[PDB]
């Protein structure tokens, strides 16, 4: 059982945010990770497209 690679991206992103960012920066950082996660499904490049 493995999550999607974008979820892997999310995991790494939020882990990083928890160490590299804090306070407002943390909540926004992890939020950006969540946005990126949505953006990886909205393929701008196209991996399934």
């Amino acid at each position: 059982r493995g999550p999607d690679k974008s979820y892997k991206r999310l995991q790494e992103c939020q882990r990083r945010c928890q160490s590299e960012q804090q306070g407002q920066r943390l909540q926004e950082c992890q939020q950006r990770c969540q946005q990126e996660y949505q953006r990886e499904k909205g393929q701008h490049q196209g991996e399934t497209n």
